[PDB]
């Protein structure tokens, strides 16, 4: 049964993705709840409500559940659940439970027929020790990453251990480095049921393991490859029994291969584009999923790039950036999020780029990084 504009839809999380959704539920015609805990929340500041309390605060949670018909986040899988006692939860806390954690990500993707990196889980201390040092080698050299960045680059069993001992005795995974060609992200939406909506394929680079750039439609996959990666987010949505909007990251490798990396169980900073490129946003995609509702068009009407803005644009004291330059061009779009405090790393906003074709958008976008000093 759907649940129809008038509603109340709460969002645990309150950062600029939940801003996002708030704008999107806002212009459905949704009223909008927001749990964080920050004060200054970004979505909170916009929501019909703010709960100004913890993520485990069981009366909040109470009260969200309360008032709201469905519950979606941008989180302890607990409250998650706590929610799920008494109102719809979409994605439900099992899916970001699984999605939250390295090791049950390798696990529930393979089970989906997907592949993944080759690794070895170190659970503990205990494991750890009665892992030869050949067994650590086997996927050397590697990243060894927290299953909960926690990741150490490694490429002795020694160093290995030695990384493992500096993470805490947490449960980890040691994955495996392979000869990277380029990075991708599929981006789809499943409802309860069952019914997809896949976008097209998002071409991704990054710096200092942050995005900078997003190209879509992706310019070096065949179409073959295309549809291998947006079958395999369907596949784990499938498999999961996920409802919501769903990013898989992958790794295409030199000899052409496909392998999954990580998923986040939500909107993601790679389906930004979506706002200015395609007929329903990744975030009307999460409204829909969440109460419901028919599932939107992807339809991609304008190809589109996207280029992250980090407070590194304002640097010793902040300088605005130039934006009447960037305003000139025809084909960006400005996302900029009215943070008071440019600091280097943080996501200051983003800026879109739509043309009638890919050069053009691509071309925009590899000019205002210039002009921004925005390293590509």
């Amino acid at each position: 049964s759907p649940i129809l504009p008038g509603a109340w839809l709460g969002m645990v999380g309150g950062g600029q993705l939940g801003r996002m959704f708030c704008f999107a539920a806002q212009a459905m015609g949704y009223r909008v709840a927001v749990l964080d805990p920050d004060p200054t929340s970004p979505a909170g500041a916009v929501a019909d409500k703010h709960l100004r309390a913890a993520y485990d605060d069981e009366a909040a949670l109470a009260e969200l559940a309360q008032l709201c018909d469905a519950v979606s986040t941008e989180v302890p899988a607990a409250s998650l659940d706590f929610l799920a006692q008494s109102t719809f939860v979409a994605p439900a806390g099992r899916c970001v439970a699984i999605a939250q954690d390295r090791i049950a990500e390798k696990r529930f993707i393979a089970a989906s027929g997907v592949p993944v990196a080759p690794h070895v889980v170190i659970e503990s201390a205990a494991q750890l020790a009665a892992l030869a040092d050949a067994d650590l080698a086997a996927v050397l050299p590697g990243i060894l990453k927290t299953a909960r960045k926690g990741q150490v680059r490694v490429a002795t069993a020694q160093e290995a251990r030695d990384a493992y001992g500096s993470l805490g005795g947490v449960p980890c995974v040691l994955e495996k480095r392979l000869p990277l060609k380029y990075e991708v992200s599929a981006l789809i939406a499943r409802g309860a049921n069952g019914a997809s909506a896949v976008f097209p394929l998002a071409q991704n680079t990054h710096h200092g393991g942050i995005l900078s750039l997003s190209v879509v439609p992706a310019p070096a996959a065949s179409d073959a490859l295309v549809r291998d990666a947006q079958q395999a987010a369907a596949r784990i949505a499938d498999s999961l029994d996920y409802v919501g909007v769903l990013c898989v990251e992958f790794f295409v490798l030199e000899d052409g291969s496909l392998v999954a990396n990580e998923m986040a169980p939500r909107p993601h900073n790679s389906g930004h584009y979506t706002v200015d490129a395609c007929e329903t946003s990744q975030f009307e995609q999460q409204v829909r999923a969440m109460t419901r509702l028919p599932l939107g068009s992807t339809r991609q009407h304008s190809p589109a790039a996207m280029l992250n803005v980090l407070g590194d644009v304002w640097f010793g004291e902040p300088v605005t950036p130039p934006w009447d330059q960037v305003a000139a061009m025809p084909t960006a779009r400005l996302h900029l999020y009215g943070k008071e405090e440019a600091r280097v790393g943080r996501k200051m906003g983003h800026v879109n780029f739509t043309a009638a074709t890919l050069d053009e958008a691509v071309a925009g976008a590899t000019a205002c990084a210039r002009l921004l000093r925005i390293p590509l």
